[PDB]
């Protein structure tokens, strides 16, 4: 019908503009994806009639590139949209059967390509885990209400015992980025690191609140729940130790609380 | 007055293998509440009983002292806290029999605990097992600097307590069982205070200085071990029919 052809025309215009901007955000230039392109993509995710699966597909397509720069930038763009985009974006990623498949990515173009490939593998793992974390609880741990009246401080015991290990698993994937400050020496890896830093602070806050809630419930828990809690507590200690190391790397390159 | 106290201390600490009798403990508690009772003389009577060579007399004098620290007027534990020395039983030995040998080990550990309980009280001028709890209580509202100084005091007291290190199959007479019941009541309450200190520290995570975070992390690491030990302590209690109803 005429109505259908007119509608198809608009959807074509829209799709092409998104794909083009994804390419712009993911050029071979060794710099983070440009703000103007990220802002444009964020706005796209907020348009009721933008096609989210097509947007995601464009980003996945860029991760099939052989250039570490294109691949890492597509991952950074995806992360940025998970954080700053409309919730429909992360929700779509959470609904998928598969996400990034980069565990064997390797760019052997040069020493920098080799070094960056390791970080691409670790970062891809983190974004997959971030999506699966969202799927399991239907919310983003880094965004929920905090404080005494917030989500993690008020959660019931049974749900809490299921939920803290999900936070722990996400935090592990995040910290396993395992970069040192002497390695944060190009705008691509630095852009990824800044997003990881913002996530880590917020994710740790949620983790910590979960632990506080569990400790408050100590005398009220069943014997077996106490055992699960103690295991959660013990694992939390090592993650707090690692978070302090992560914060030190950030401080060494001039990233601190002001950047949260 | 003094003679009546001394006599009752003796009755609380006879050679009979049974915990000190309630009627005598109640009498001593009332004594501590009499404005004109002499606390130092009461304490001295208890110390003198711990110079006895019988494990039964010595252990019962320690239990009587512990009972008064817990249930007596606060002037009693305050006086103990003010002393230059307390119990000196680290080499006590009633090598008169197997039971005497076995019990001597527990007397040494228990006396260490009571010394630590008094010194804990001295350092903060209150009893961790008695303070107001909950969101508006002492440990949940304490400021960061004081908290960092205070949790290690709790930890040190808890270590001396758990170091009693008894097994359920060693709890086989009314004397050691009376000491154990007091230790259990202290341990539950002391752990509640310890736990509240930890919660308060965790709440302050993002607000602490770098160095404070390091101190806090050490505190949290040590807390894990004590929680693990408390769990084992609670099982020993459960194995001899002591639980929450006995708190």
């Amino acid at each position: 019908s005429l109505t259908d052809r007119i509608t198809a025309a608009q959807h074509s215009v829209t799709g092409s503009a998104v794909s083009k901007t994804v390419c712009k955000a993911t050029t071979h230039e060794i710099m983070g994806p440009k703000k103007k392109h990220l802002d444009y993509l964020i706005q796209c995710t907020n348009e009721m009639n933008v096609n989210i699966p097509q947007l995601a597909d464009s980003l996945f397509e860029r991760t099939t590139n052989s250039s570490w720069v294109v691949v890492f930038k597509s991952l950074i763009t995806t992360h940025h949209l998970m954080v700053y985009g409309n919730e429909r974006f992360i929700q779509y990623l959470a609904s998928r059967n598969t996400l990034f498949n980069l565990s064997n990515f390797l760019d052997k173009s040069g020493l920098q390509g080799y070094d960056m490939s390791t970080f691409i593998r670790r970062y891809s793992r983190y974004l997959n885990e971030k999506a699966v974390s969202y799927r399991q609880v239907a919310f983003d741990f880094t965004k929920v209400k905090r404080g005494a009246d917030g989500v993690m401080r008020t959660m019931n015991t049974e749900k809490l015992l299921k939920t803290v290990p999900i936070i722990q698993n996400q935090m592990d994937a995040l910290l396993d980025f395992n970069v040192n400050s002497n390695e944060l020496t190009n705008g691509v890896i630095n852009a990824a690191f800044m997003l990881l830093f913002k996530d880590a602070i917020r994710l740790f806050a949620a983790y910590n609140e979960g632990i506080i809630n569990l400790l408050e419930k100590y005398f009220d828990m069943k014997k077996n729940q106490c055992k699960e809690g103690l295991d959660i507590y013990k694992k939390f200690l090592t993650r707090m130790t690692r978070i302090s190391e992560f914060l030190k790397v950030a401080e060494q390159v001039g990233i601190d609380r002001g950047d949260i």
